């Protein structure tokens, strides 16, 4: 089997993704974040506080017939950048862009944290990380692609991100017409429960490349690129007026500006990321200054290959016995 379904940019600046998800008989739609960092399929649901929601759609298990309680099973997630959420559980029956999964935990949210309501066009996540991080107690639960795995034709999910524009989930096989040369497959440890991978180095607009190991992590639910202060620190020197504003909690830069590209390293290949993607806009509304979609990663614990790397390329999320990522230009 495979399947395929169209992700939409949230907004003008790619703040995040939604892709459509069908969940329940009949099938209830919500637009869910996908989400390579963590492993938990949640939902604003009819069991979320009503003050917590705000112009979600939600899920209703009672007017599912395939929806199933899974029993005394609860759930509680804290994300990177400090929002949560938590509830109980259910089994029920999900489809993305025509893969159908049974029996998927599907998480109900009791309790979300104040930016999940704030957003009102996220109604949930789906996590594609490895079920290892899976917060369901006290029996685990798989990700709707550890469920589908053995049932699709090879056993991947590729994520192909627009700047400003939609992209693609395919999952079970690999469009070739929507990458250009060939994908340079690069190792994964899955010790941490994450796509986490060794870029080979990097290069600032037209400079040279860096030969340099950046370990870190496939992640298409973080908006930006997390990197080591010394590479980040590079970067915005080459934009004049560019500083760290501990006010505003990063590098920002004159709305002015021309922005560099940023290339980093798969192997011997070679992902450029134009100077365009690098710009999320305004610091506040009618500000010159504008926030930088390149941030150092210090005090993170670990890099992030978030959405602004991500949609430079077509990535594919291998998940064969020895899991491996793979990288396109396109």
């Amino acid at each position: 089997s495979t399947g395929s379904a169209t992700t939409t940019p949230i907004d003008s600046l790619d703040d995040a993704y939604i892709t459509p998800v069908q969940i329940g008989t009949p099938a209830q739609t919500l637009n869910l974040d996908f989400d390579t960092g963590s492993s938990d399929l949640w939902v604003f649901s009819s069991e979320t506080t009503a003050s917590e929601v705000d112009g979600q759609t939600i899920y209703t298990p009672s007017k599912s017939t395939t929806a199933k309680l899974l029993s005394g099973a609860t759930w509680s997630i804290s994300y990177g950048d400090g929002s949560s959420s938590s509830g109980d559980v259910y089994t029920d029956t999900v489809s993305v862009g025509g893969l159908t999964v049974t029996g998927q935990a599907v998480e109900s949210a009791k309790k979300v944290s104040s930016s999940f309501t704030e957003d009102s066009t996220i109604d949930g996540l789906l996590g594609l990380a490895f079920s290892t991080l899976n917060t369901v107690s006290p029996t685990q639960q798989k990700t709707f692609f550890d469920n589908a795995k053995a049932s699709l034709d090879s056993p991947v999910f590729t994520a192909d991100l627009g700047y400003h524009a939609p992209g693609t989930y395919n999952f079970g096989f690999i469009d070739t017409t929507a990458y250009t040369g060939s994908i340079t497959y690069t190792a994964v440890s899955t010790k941490q429960g994450f796509w986490e991978w060794t870029s080979t180095g990097y290069a600032v607009g037209s400079g040279t490349f860096k030969s340099t190991s950046i370990d870190g992590i496939a992640d298409t639910g973080t908006t930006l690129l997390y990197l080591p202060a010394t590479v980040v620190s590079a970067y915005w020197a080459q934009v004049s007026g560019a500083k760290s504003s501990s006010s505003v909690g990063g590098y920002v830069f004159p709305c002015s500006a021309t922005l560099p590209s940023f290339t980093f390293g798969v192997g011997s290949a070679r992902i450029v990321i134009p100077g365009d993607y690098i710009d999320f806009g305004p610091i506040s509304t009618g500000s010159s200054s504008c926030f930088g979609g390149i941030q150092s990663s210090a005090g993170i614990g670990i890099n992030i290959f978030g959405d602004v790397a991500l949609k430079a390329a077509f990535v594919v999320f291998n998940g064969a016995t020895t899991p491996t990522l793979g990288f396109a230009s396109k």
